[PDB]
């Protein structure tokens, strides 16, 4: 309670076990008191790509199309697309934000990235200056919650897929602690489609669980050793 | 060379330092006598979005959708969309894959974040089993020719980014080497907006010259060592 939630969520199926888990976080959050709000990007058809149409009225210089600098002035004049503005409104007032998907190729699945790329904008989410420790949605915090087709096994430093936070490193560390987030430990739920009807269902209440508890929990040390080292 | 190379392009702006990458690497390959195609995704509006648009037969689970499965028996039904199918007879033909791209949040722009997502899927470029040095796509080449703000210095072990190849993990071993793929090291253009003129004509120069002996490299060892040390 007292706090803000956004949960952004890319699944095409309300059904699949990527939906129960945002509904579970939803239930769980409003259940303790928290304001919490849902932007589920394939039922908005959220845009992926950057493109000149995020930016309305006059280009900053139309005969060189420059997205990083095009943005960043849209974003000072008050000239982006309402779609990312209405992003941008719910993580500026947000305390924390929950990305919850499938994993795709080792990362997010496209459509989140294209939220990523066009809704943290410079200006917005960092600056010269203000990145990493200093990013300027610093005093938030983010957690990925992430599905998997790969076994925890295939996940460890000497198994095929390497170690699991090998693959954050970009999201984590490249994306949200870019950012000035503090990122909370994230949540892994591998195999899901795998498992027992059970098993699916502990996996499911250990997050539910975990919600419990998320405003008491110390953010990870994001660093290239936590990611790399032991 | 008698080879065929698809560039997989993603850049808004003809151009841009990605623009000009792109086009030394057609002419070079061209001036060779190689068999060149790009796929410009921008220009292409390539749609990035995994959905259930992607299948056009009736679906194997009508109930409760999982974009794997359905596009996995869409590709062996072909009743995958012609988008998708248009792309894998260009990467099925290639022997060498050029992806030409601006880092965006240490991975791929989301527009190439959705042709991996798409074209790249179970029965065409993989299957399980058949991934890794078994995947479908063995034979080919593939190649990252990356461009960044950061500069190198930005990108070392001790640099604030940390380690350029740390960021590589996700394409270079999750997602190409998964499906099959033999690497090639990486063409990284560092920071070309801050360079001078004339560093950015030598870094154009130094990617044509490498290309006149691309068919001469060995790959890299596509492994959690060479990525991340010991
Ligand atoms: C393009 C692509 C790229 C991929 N790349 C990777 C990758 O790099 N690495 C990797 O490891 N995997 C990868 N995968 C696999 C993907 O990560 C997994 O398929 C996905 O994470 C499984 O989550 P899901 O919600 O879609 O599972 P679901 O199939 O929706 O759920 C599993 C089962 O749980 C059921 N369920 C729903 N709710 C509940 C609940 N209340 N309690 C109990 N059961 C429930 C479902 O109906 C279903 O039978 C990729 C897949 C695609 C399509
Ligand atoms: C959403 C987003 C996320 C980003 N995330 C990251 C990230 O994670 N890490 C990171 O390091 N960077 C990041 N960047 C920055 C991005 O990677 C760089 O801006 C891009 O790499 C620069 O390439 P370009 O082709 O767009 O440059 P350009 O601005 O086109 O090139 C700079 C100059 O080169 C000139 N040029 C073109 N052709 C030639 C030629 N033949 N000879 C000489 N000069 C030429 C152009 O005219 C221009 O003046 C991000 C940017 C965005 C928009
Ligand atoms: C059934 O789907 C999958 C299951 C398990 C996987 O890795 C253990 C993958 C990977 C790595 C890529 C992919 O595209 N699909 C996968
Ligand atoms: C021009 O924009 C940028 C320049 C240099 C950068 O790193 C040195 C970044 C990073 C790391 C993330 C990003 O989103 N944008 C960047
Ligand atoms: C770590 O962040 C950065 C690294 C390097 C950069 O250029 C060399 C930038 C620029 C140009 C703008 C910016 O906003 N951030 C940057
Ligand atoms: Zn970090
Ligand atoms: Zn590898």
């Amino acid at each position: 309670a007292g706090k803000k939630v956004l949960i952004v969520y890319a699944h095409q199926e309300p059904k699949s076990f990527n939906g129960s888990l945002k509904n579970v976080a939803v239930d769980e959050l409003s259940r303790q008191g928290c304001t919490v709000t849902v932007s589920d990007l394939y039922a908005m058809n959220f845009e992926p790509r950057a493109t000149d149409k995020d930016i309305t009225g006059t280009l900053s210089n139309p005969e060189v199309f420059n997205y990083g600098v095009e943005t960043h002035e849209a974003y000072k004049q008050r000239s982006l697309a309402s779609d990312i503005t209405d992003e941008q409104k719910k993580v500026r007032e947000a305390d924390l934000v929950i990305f919850q998907f499938p994993l795709y190729w080792f990362s997010v699945p496209a459509i989140l990235k294209g939220w990523m790329d066009r809704v943290l904008c410079q200006g917005f989410a960092f600056d010269i200056p203000g990145f990493y420790d200093s990013g300027l949605l610093q005093g938030k915090l983010a957690l990925l919650s992430v599905t998997t087709g790969g076994t925890a096994e295939m996940y460890t430093k000497t198994g095929v897929n390497g170690d699991s936070r090998y693959f954050l490193w970009p999201l984590q560390h490249g994306t949200l602690h870019f950012c000035g987030f503090k990122v909370l430990a994230p949540q892994i739920s591998f195999a899901p489609e795998i498992a027992s009807e059970e098993e699916r269902k502990g996996m499911v209440a250990a997050w539910s669980q975990r919600l419990q508890t998320i405003w008491k929990e110390e953010p990870i040390p994001c660093t290239a050793h936590w990611h790399f080292g032991q």
